């Protein structure tokens, strides 16, 4: 059903998608599948129209505005007219455990990831919820 | 644009669907409404197949797992094939900072509440992002 | 699988919007449900831009103009993206012969109602044409 | 909207009232809206009913019988597209109770042929700001 | 269920919009059936805003940029909001082996048709590919 | 006018899914965006459930049951439930004359082309009808 070859298409599609944001700290990127439609890609950033693109305070850390790849997979998806639940999604980059949380209650059933995030901890929230989980 | 009669009854709805939450320390309803249409109804507590509906902690204080009522209705908008773009939010109460900072990216021209949440910052999140507010 | 607390929340809605009605004689609330969702809200009134808000003529009786609360969630659904097929209806009063006729054609499986109007032969055509009708 | 396209929805319109098994009067009615008819619909029983019989022992219409503007209504609720800002194409002009819901529906315009028994239909269509059209 | 009445009824639905056509050739016509819905209505002829209207050139034949009533059918659900997976086809003149070709690939279960065209390798590829075909 | 870097990055997710073709004589892919969307990717290859995924006969040539990549793109869009009207398309190679004949139909505005395709009449279809062209 999911061959190798499309499965390592999507991952690079997602990277290609990571690589538009305009991150200091990560570029990351997620892509939301759904029987051979890529519904939403979305990447890390400020808000749109946000007074500035830069992703990260002058303190060294992330601006609290900027928006996580994954929460723009998910507002995407709500405003398209496409359910997300049944979909998979390709990320860059394991999601944080506040992002898997909303994953999960959105009806996503597996995540795949091929970098890990700082907190590991939002893959054992995924699984522990009914998502599978494979690392490419 | 709207009659006050519908805006309380939007109001109520909200006030409505607040009180099936299993939530003790606050409970929170939200409603997402696009051209007459209740698109999605959400309120507070833990994910769907989640080991319980208690949303505190042993010390008092609420799980991490829980999602908020505005996450809920986002996330069922998200499932949902309609857009939630040019919609209208009607919250309880004031959506969290890191809400607002989805809500605003989802297209929402305007949220309405009625009590204050303890971050009050949310609101001026909310407002900074180009989305009206209005407490009744 | 409808549980008592959220079946009682969707009755609550139907006579919050029964409210919003202009009539006299009997305010009437309907409220399609689909999955979790409330796809339209019907309420008894004159029709859009119709030269008056009173449903009553000067002598007792209806103004013929005027949409039955049945009748005008069933227009809202055909004006809806969302198929009423397999949708539930919470009405606050038992929908009338020729609104029974054409619930049942439009493929609702079940409607719920709290109070009798004073032809109660609906309930009847709703049964007889496989429609479940349940009084709470 | 080209003569020829009208006049293919019109006999569409009359091919579907045709599948009626009404003895009294076959009445056809077509939901169009951007080259695509959405809804057909024709009168008859409902789904599931007793019967196909359109009439009582006096050779009245039988109260259960829909109309076809109310098939074709109750087809476009079970749908998925909108029949806002749609055109309706019937053989003949619906009657005051459905033409209410047609023009609460958003129909801009309706199409008819024949004349039904009750002509004050047309007038409650116009009424409502929904145009009309005898072909 | 799609009784002999019907199939009749949308076949002759099909033979009413081929004679939109200004074709002088052939006058053929295709709509796309599902669920007792016509989705879609196709006619050979030129594409849209074309120099000219007429079907065939100064030799005899055909002009390569005239669109069979097949493809502007599939064209038409493209540009459609509804999918063509799963629905049938009436035809008034079998398909030929290009547009058989793209009907397969749609998902369309069956193609019905009246007359056949002068390359009749369009039932064989349609039926080669999983389509089924029956003559009315 | 769409920032040039994400203009590049769905280019190169043409490219991506051209690799998944198992075509030996050129690799072909297109993908189909509106409004930040990828509705639909398309490789050339033969059609769903063919006894083989070989293209070409001993000739060295094409098989005549393939299907080209924008085809592949078209028929995608008919299957799906968002329309292709208005939308771009970003290929790989320039399409021939009898795929922009359809892609001019179906109301595609825009074509990204990067390489030539050895009958280059397939430009002049698309700018004759309307079509605007860029290569990239
Ligand atoms: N196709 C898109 C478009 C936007 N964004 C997100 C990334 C940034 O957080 C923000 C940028 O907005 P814009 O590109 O409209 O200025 O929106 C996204 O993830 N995917
Ligand atoms: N219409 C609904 C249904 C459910 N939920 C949320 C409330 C809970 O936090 C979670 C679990 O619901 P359930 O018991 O239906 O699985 O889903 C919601 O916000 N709105
Ligand atoms: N959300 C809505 C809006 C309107 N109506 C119906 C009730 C009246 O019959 C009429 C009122 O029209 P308007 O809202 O334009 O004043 O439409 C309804 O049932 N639900
Ligand atoms: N495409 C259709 C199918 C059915 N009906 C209506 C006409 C009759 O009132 C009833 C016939 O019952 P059934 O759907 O079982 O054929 O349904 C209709 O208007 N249009
Ligand atoms: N409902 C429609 C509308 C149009 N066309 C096709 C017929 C012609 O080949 C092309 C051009 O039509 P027009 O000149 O009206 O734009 O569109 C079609 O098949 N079905
Ligand atoms: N997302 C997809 C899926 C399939 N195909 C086309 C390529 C081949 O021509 C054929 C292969 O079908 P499948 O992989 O289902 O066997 O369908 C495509 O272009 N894009
Ligand atoms: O789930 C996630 C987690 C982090 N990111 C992005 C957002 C931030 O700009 C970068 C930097 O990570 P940080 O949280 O600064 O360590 O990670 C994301 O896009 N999605
Ligand atoms: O914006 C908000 C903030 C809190 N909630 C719910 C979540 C919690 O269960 C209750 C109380 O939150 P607390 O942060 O514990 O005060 O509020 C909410 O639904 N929406
Ligand atoms: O099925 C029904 C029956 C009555 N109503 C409403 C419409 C009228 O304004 C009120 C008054 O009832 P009546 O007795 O039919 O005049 O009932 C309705 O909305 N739906
Ligand atoms: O507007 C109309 C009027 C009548 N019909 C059908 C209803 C009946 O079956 C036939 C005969 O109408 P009658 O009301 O019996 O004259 O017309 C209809 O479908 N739409
Ligand atoms: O599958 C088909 C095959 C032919 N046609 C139409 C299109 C052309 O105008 C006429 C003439 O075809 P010809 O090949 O010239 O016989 O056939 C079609 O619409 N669909
Ligand atoms: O416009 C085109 C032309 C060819 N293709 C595919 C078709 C074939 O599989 C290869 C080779 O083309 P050919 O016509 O075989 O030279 O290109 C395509 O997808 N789109
Ligand atoms: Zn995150
Ligand atoms: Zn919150
Ligand atoms: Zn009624
Ligand atoms: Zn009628
Ligand atoms: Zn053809
Ligand atoms: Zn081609």
């Amino acid at each position: 059903h999911m061959k190798p070859e499309i499965k390592e298409a999507y991952m690079k599609t997602a990277e290609l998608f990571s690589q538009v944001s305009n991150c200091k700290r990560m570029k990351v990127g997620a892509i939301v599948v759904k029987n051979g439609s890529i519904l939403a890609h979305g990447w890390n950033g400020t808000p749109s129209g946000f007074h500035t693109n830069c992703c990260e305070l002058e303190d060294g850390s992330t601006n609290p505005f900027v928006l996580h790849a994954e929460q723009n997979a998910l507002v995407k998806m709500a405003k398209s007219s496409e359910s997300i639940d049944g979909s998979e999604l390709f990320c860059t980059h394991s999601p944080c455990p506040d992002c898997s949380k909303m994953i999960a209650q959105a009806g996503v059933k597996k995540v795949y990831y091929r970098n890990e995030y700082r907190i590991t901890d939002g893959i054992d929230v995924l699984q522990q919820l009914g998502v599978e989980v494979e690392k490419m």
